[PDB]
């Protein structure tokens, strides 16, 4: 009916710890990094310090409601929802979340979470100061949910800060499948390739 | 009644997670930054470290009470209130809040919140050392509410005399953008901090 | 009562959100700093980084018990008490509290809170390497309680001898700040630390 | 049963404070470190700054369920499980967990927890600049559970970042134990020998 | 009882806010710091950064159980327990607690708590490069409880990293009892003297 | 959605004190009484003691779920439901509910509630002992909701016990609207006229 | 604000244990009985069993709201409300409430509560078979609140059952203020005289 | 696992509102009345007052546990358990439960519940003073769950009945039956208890 | 303080299960039955049905407050207080409490509970139609607290009784009884209430 | 420790649902009925209406406390203790509890629960008006706990019986007995209580 009713129900009945699997189909999560800033780099030790909006999308039908004559969408705290347990496998610091931890929810149950994160990665930074630029690959996927429970897909400069000493040449994202020695099941991930270089003046 | 009553009511009934949209009008949010100190500036990196009191105001009519023979206003923990999900879109460090997270509530339901924040920005440091100075732009709007739910409206006595820097000018302009994709319009306040290194 | 009873009472009924305003009188808070240590000072940037005990004191009658055959005071976690929402007006860093967050409550409802706080300020660092020394002023007052709600009044020997600086003098004085936007005055204590490098 | 049911059962009944000893025989924990990155090294101070994944396995029958027409495993927040109070004996910073604080629970009540941790150790960094390399020993055991209550055992390179300034010669992992003359009791540890060198 | 029952009991009935004074006698606390590492010394600023296990011990009879067919000892989170409010009166950083915040409660009501703490101190670091070394005094006490409510007492190197830049010559720990200028009462305290030096 | 899921969502949401009004329209409550037995009649006081199944119905849309691959209705404690505050205006004993207090909830949010009630009324019993027989009128409406808020409406001896001493000739149920002096708003009630006689 | 909000505010801040004394003065409670039935009379025992509507009315300002775009009234459970602690001083069984225990709150704070009660009294049944009839006095008053805290007032047959064997010749309601020897406080009651006879 | 833990888990995971349906098949409830006494009988009004033990038996897999070194069964208050919403169709007074409202849970999820009920009923008392006695049929079945959600059964088509009664029991037959009403598609399953008894 | 703060403080800190003993000195309970009606007597069976106000009075200084600029008294549900565990040893029905279960709490912590009770007793009804009347004896005291825990005392301090009863009250006297049995080192007390009544003419 | 702390400890860690079984030995429960009055008797229907005190004692170790400088006993509402689920097999009315529902607890975990109950039974009232009298047997045992879990034993087999009953008691014996049933393969234990009574003059 109203904003307050919609948020009450989601709070009271939403099960944060419960992956919203559908008929035991993997939950499909969309992920696209939108880089905003490159804040520090190190060709010697091979580290980068980035700021990026982690465009993260997925469906949770248990959230959906009868719009009809009611709010299009709502803003929900992420404590009040299930959220994918995503990790950047090659981060070497923990996500500084820069933004209000609110996710935007539509009446169908499709969810949009997009926090600004500042994080430090460990990646190939050789060629940063050349014209070829460097290509730093960030791998992201489910920390605890494997192929049959979570799958991850990428999607279809307008963001990047003009005051950065760096400039992006190209950013590309590939779905991937890894396996581990311990474990018979495979995990999926988005491989994000940031090609960037130091500016000329 | 009295304070304890007025504060019990707010705590028992306030719903932090519910924007108080009054009849499907947008919650008007008045914003005004007051810089207190500038601390680290880098014309190479175009990064800055600043401290400012973000003077914020809006109306949550649910909070209202009958002023007749009772407190004009009370102080309240912002965990007991709805608060707009403001974010600085060029911030490169999380906001570090320096002061007690309390806000003031007037009997008419006007909420008045003024945190002291320290945060780092990616902005134009070009010219800080010259006469006409640097102009650093800081953009502040709601992180999840487009212009039908929240609408942000911008409203030296505050700046430390002991700063290494000096403030030529601060100006505030609203900013609205529609896109091909999405029928909702988005708003931010644009804060132009024109400052320079003292003699 | 015993210590358990008295704490339980304070836990159940201390309205930790409610200024213990008496009639409509400002709650009269006393603040008096004692410096333990000056740790890093910048004359260029006008930034000092200091450690100090904030002696705070105020009365809350919802706390009091008849010290009849009872303890005359107890230790109360500040989560379970009303505390003045104080702030350093010229702090450039969030207070680092170095101590257990406990306050002493007297049977008459007198509270004595004294945290050890490490924090950096903007203030006049100049003259630090001179005999007459630098004079760094800190202001501490309520963040939200104007002057009809919370008054503030001010009341070397704890100062570390291993410091690189020394305190020539420390005066503390009643002050109020007002702003053109806002109808109300806010009381503080203006602490003048006169000190110099060794 | 389904994910939501199992999760609720685990949250309602799993007792995070209660070591799941069986027939008072010590709780068998496996700790197996996978080094991801070596980031800083100081041959003067004998300190390393390391990133590893800590494969921690044990067993808690009270989490178990009938997997007849149910999930093989589910994912549970460690706050809703008893976890081993493991601690690095020679650690010089707080463990910085970089990953979702979530563990995997098998229906037979076996728990699979692999946090990704950054932390500094005081250890032997000598020879790092050389072909045979330094050997940094890292010691991990229960902080409060002596060897009648917990044993730690190793499980009876490949993830290390190829963009590290360092590489790995050998990793060996051996059960050991320790006492302190203040106190009667002994504590099992796994001793992780990291044989590495600069590239 | 079993661990399950003993822990449920404590979680249900322990008052972490209530000092376990018995018959208006003070709580005897054994405190004894054991240094593991010395991470950073500055002879200019007079500062050390150190890591210590702070072996802490005291009696809280309300915790006791009859140990007949029962555990002799259990691992309780300290949030379930009253804990002495110990400070280090010349710390310049907050105590960085590095290990799981659990304590040991013996069936007779004895609480054994040993955190590993990283913390920075303001002390005399002159003569660390000498041979008889620097002597860094640290003052440990209750913040809010006087000697009538807490007495703090020490205990009579096996722990210090052999790979430290530095080495410990001696560590001694004596009782001190102190009276401030403001207030009538005394606070019992410990003095810890870290006599140590560089290696070469 | 399973029954487990739906029941959770109802218990947790759903506000038993919140009349399910739509667009400030009256909530339409249907009520058909089904007499099961007449256990006492008295022509002198004019009193009967009856048992009846009170077939009750109304929509509450905050209860609805999409029953795509899911159950069509569920059984729900009325303590977790709003229910109409119906009263017998001419009752002289309190309703003695004989049955489990569970109502049925269809996925379109229709509530089907039907308790077995025993209760005693003040009504015209004259000539229960003749062919044409007594006609005992029972008025039922909401105790606190007027017509704009609630409309109690009727619907249109498959229930009645073959071993009673009485037999039902007729039951008719007609809409009734009533205005009390105190209060200018009007209640919307149902007159149940029970036409029965002794069998002999 | 819709009903569902008003009812939520009431439940969370209605302090049903607290008498809404406004300022100094007592709470003014209107009580007026409406007899529906007389059911069993015993002139030997001086006993009567009676069904009556207890129209009750008072002001709790704490329930108040602004109806501009709001209902004027909602129905509230008395569990979530302060109710006057009324007792019929000459009752000899407990009140059997025959109706839902819901009261009615006006936006200006007035409450209207009107239960149908069956209850037996001790009173003057003599002459119930004569022309002039019997006059049963029923004395209703606060059980714990004396006259400084509660004053009762009536407000100047019509729902009586024609199918009763008795008939009301008259009903009159006056106020009375009674003091007992133990206790220096005066209590108020309404005394309702029920002039009825057998038809 | 002990009694204490088993009961904690049940308490803590209790969904009393969730019919424990397994893969959309109906929950099979057994009902057997074991008559203890007959307190009052009326051939005029066709009413009897009776005390019986109602043995009831169903599965609820959600309560189960591993019974290796664990109790075989435990005692659980019914407010923690889902219970069949059972009801007599011809009852004329509330069921007066005389015993502790406790059932027994077995390790496999079986729930055995047996309350003592005193209740009045409307039935065929004709012939109570004859050689072949009266045959009062009592009909018991779920009030709100139909054929597809609950199915009943008698496990029982001299050890219980009071030797001191004014009546003897000749026979009690219990048969699965069913009941539908024109209003409502779904059939309801019931147990048909024929109490054939006489005055001595 | 206002009434609202006092009731909040009582509700929040009150221990109904806890006898307010002061240093293991016993809680002094005053009792006084003021009879209102006598409703049924039976000389064959020695049974009476009666209604009385049972005035109870005790101290619980843990409920005190500062009367300074406050109310001297407030009403409190008894379900938030400790109450005397009083039983009538010769009752044959359970006590029907006819009145609101509220009590008065005075600012010195004095509690004043007076319920109107209706109960049937097994007592000496003989002589009821004579001029000396019957004397029916009712014994009242704690069910589980011996006399080092609760001391019951009659206040003995007609005005209350129905002018419409068939019966009339000739005198009421109340006296303390106390007994030591050999099993237990403890004396038990009771208050013996002697209702001397006769039928009216 | 004081009463407030013993009661608190009991309230919080008692486990009212959990039978205090030790070493899978039966819990030994001791019921002795003490008769206060006989109120109705009916020779036609074989029914009596009686009032009695149900003396019930057992041991529950989870209640115990060290009673040095402590109360040795406290009074505890039965909601906060495990209580045996006793019932009168041959009862025909609900138990009417006439007394405060408190139980007395000894620091060693010994419990006395003694409600005055009024109830009605089906029993042999034959011979009530003869000099030999009727022998009404009442059976009281655990509803749901068979013999391997609850064992039931009387103590001893006047001072209680009202002098004003129409009736008089001749003897009360009380005897261990065990009833078993077709359906269910465990035996229950009971105190069979033989009331031998008759009418007075
Ligand atoms: C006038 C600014 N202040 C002086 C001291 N306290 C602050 C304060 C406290 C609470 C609210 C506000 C404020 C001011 C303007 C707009 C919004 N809030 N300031
Ligand atoms: C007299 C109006 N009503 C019609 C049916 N219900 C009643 C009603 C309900 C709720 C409150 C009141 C009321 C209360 C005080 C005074 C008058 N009426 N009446």
């Amino acid at each position: 009916f109203d904003r307050a009713d919609i948020l009450y129900n989601i709070r009271q009945t939403s099960r944060p710890d419960v992956i919203p699997t559908q008929r035991d189909r993997p939950v499909a999560v969309s992920v696209s990094l939108k880089f905003i800033n490159i804040l520090e780099v190190n060709e010697i030790t091979n580290e980068v310090d980035v700021v990026f909006w982690q465009q993260t999308t997925w469906s949770d039908r248990t959230l959906a409601w009868n719009s009809s004559h009611s709010p299009d969408q709502v803003s929900v705290p992420i404590s009040s929802l299930w959220v994918p347990d995503l990790a950047a496998y090659n981060a070497i610091s923990k996500p500084e979340v820069l933004t209000p931890q609110l996710a935007r929810v539509v009446s169908d149950g499709e969810v949009l979470y997009m926090p600004s994160i500042r994080q430090r990665f460990s990646c190939d930074v050789s060629g940063v100061d050349t014209e070829s630029g460097a290509t730093c690959r960030i791998k992201i996927g489910s920390w605890t949910h494997h192929s049959r429970e979570i799958s991850v897909d990428p999607t279809t400069s307008e963001y990047f800060s003009q005051y950065s000493r760096f400039e992006i040449l190209d950013v590309t994202q590939k779905k991937n499948s890894v396996t581990y020695s311990c474990c018979p099941e495979a995990y999926e991930d988005v491989e994000v390739s940031l090609n960037f270089r130091k500016k000329g003046r």
